[PDB]
């Protein structure tokens, strides 16, 4: 049984037992659109919830448009063209909008990054800056939650007139899924804010995972968040397998959202009638998999159809490698994860990127892992909590051969951009 596994810019051709191996976990076909800038601009004049946005932008000093950094594959000139004809068509001045790159607690893009993900003319006629999230003072305070979190967002989109995101719905491992409100919080939520949402006291609740809206306290609270901030105005799409673009939902950043989750819905889940005890996935790709700090989605994604004591075998490219010094440090800190998860759940410190080793730990109470990658040396993945094999095929072998003749392999080529399901019926 052949399949392309997502890795790195390349794929990875794998060749998995025939016997063994159940049919590939893929996204369920949808029509791509034929034109979807043609559509952003049709959804642009007739939007959900909202007024057309060039009616909302007319009159405005100021605008802000929230994109995602280079981690999601956005296409994001399909989305900006039209968002920056009508606010031109409004009477704003190239110079008056900014583009602010919501990078969440990540690192910042580069400007090869900001040519990658914005194109070069769009890169260079605009303004286009970054978020830091540990800058508190490029932050402005909006409230405290009920339920105790303090809003601190980036101070150049709460001043702007205009405040617009875009984004891409995928399955989301912590707030069910990506897009809307989460341009907002964290994607530009100081660490102030992200410590505490990004914190034990939401992470470690069932329903803080892949899918999940409703009952999923994440996103309960970067909603509230967001509201706490405001945003005029969101585009959104959805991808299929091949990256074509499947939606464009816009308008009110609540509605167009859900709108956009209701469509992914009916693509995005793959079912099985049992777990098994071998999940071959991915990383999704480039550019999800630059890093292993990313690529734990991998492992997050596929737990749902793992049994418990399994083998989640992963293949990532890891171009970038681990991922922060801040995320390093910790595997440095805490040689095991159970004592790294003692430490976190005493709340006395808080480190950035934690919430990653604790996604981890999660996985590594359920499921061995076997990691196939050439962008980290094997020693180094061998310190993250995983066993580096040097091929899929040679991963696989070896779990069917601890498992026995009984055991099953499932596969998921596009990873964490596949919901998987068992359905006892
Ligand atoms: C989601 S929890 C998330 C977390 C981070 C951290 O650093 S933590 C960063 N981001 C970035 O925010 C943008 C919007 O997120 P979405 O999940 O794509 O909707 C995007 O640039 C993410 O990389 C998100
Ligand atoms: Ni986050």
């Amino acid at each position: 049984a052949r399949v392309t596994l997502d890795y790195g810019k390349t794929g990875l051709n794998v060749d998995l037992p025939d016997d063994r191996t159940l049919p590939p976990l893929t996204i369920r076909p949808a029509p791509p659109l034929d034109d979807p800038e043609a559509e952003v601009v049709r959804c642009l004049a007739e939007p959900i919830g909202s007024p057309p946005l060039l009616d909302l932008a007319r009159g405005k000093r100021s605008a802000c448009i929230l994109v995602c950094d280079i981690t999601r594959p956005v296409p994001n000139p399909v989305l900006l063209r039209p968002i920056l004809r009508t606010l031109h068509a409004a009477g704003l001045a190239t110079q008056d909008i900014l583009i602010l790159v919501a990078t969440g607690l990540h690192r910042p893009s580069t400007p090869a990054e900001k040519v990658e993900m914005l194109s070069e003319e769009i890169a260079r006629t605009y303004r286009v800056e970054d978020h830091y999230g540990t800058r508190l003072e490029e932050h402005t305070y909006l409230g405290t939650t009920p339920n105790g979190v303090p809003a601190w967002i980036d101070s150049r989109y709460v001043q702007a007139d205009l405040k617009i995101a875009t984004g891409l719905i995928e399955p989301h491992l912590m707030a069910g899924y990506s897009g809307g409100r989460k341009l907002i919080c964290p994607g530009i939520a100081a660490f102030e804010t992200v410590k505490l949402w990004h914190g034990p006291r939401f992470l470690e609740h069932p329903l803080a995972d892949c899918g999940f809206l409703e009952g999923n306290p994440v996103h309960e609270e970067n909603t509230r968040i967001a509201r706490m901030a405001g945003c005029d105005f969101i585009v959104n799409v959805t991808l299929d397998g091949a990256r074509r673009i499947t939606s464009v939902v816009a308008g009110d950043m609540e509605q167009a959202f859900l709108k956009g989750v209701a469509f992914v819905e009916t693509v995005v889940k793959a079912a099985v009638p049992a777990p098994v005890d071998v999940v071959v996935t991915s990383s999704a790709g480039h550019p999800l998999d630059l890093t292993f700090y990313q690529a734990v989605k991998g492992l997050t994604g596929a737990l749902p159809i793992v049994k418990p004591g399994g083998t989640i075998v992963i293949a990532a490219a890891l171009a970038e490698g681990l991922g922060s010094p801040e995320f390093q440090s910790l595997f440095e800190e805490h040689p095991t994860l159970e004592g790294f998860m003692e430490a976190i759940l005493k709340e006395e410190s808080f480190t950035v990127d934690q919430w990653q080793l604790e996604e981890l730990a999660k996985v590594r109470r359920k499921a061995r892992v076997k990691f196939v990658s050439d962008g980290v040396p094997a020693a180094v993945l061998s310190r993250c909590h995983v066993e580096p094999v040097a091929t899929v095929e040679l991963a696989v072998a070896q779990a069917l051969e601890q498992y026995g003749p009984e055991a099953r392999v499932a596969v998921i080529p596009k990873g964490p951009y596949v919901l998987p399901v068992v359905d006892p019926t």
